[PDB]
């Protein structure tokens, strides 16, 4: 119920997967593709 915040504890782990992973598969979705883009341009 009220518990120590394990699941928030153990996010702080694998914060190195769903923002870490996340922010630079976006960082290469906006690189590869933006410098595709500018690359045109």
């Amino acid at each position: 119920s009220e518990e120590p915040p394990i699941s928030l504890d153990l996010t702080x782990h694998l914060a190195r997967e769903v923002l870490e992973m996340a922010r630079a598969e976006q960082l290469a979705q906006q690189a590869h593709s933006n410098r595709k883009l500018m690359e045109i341009i």
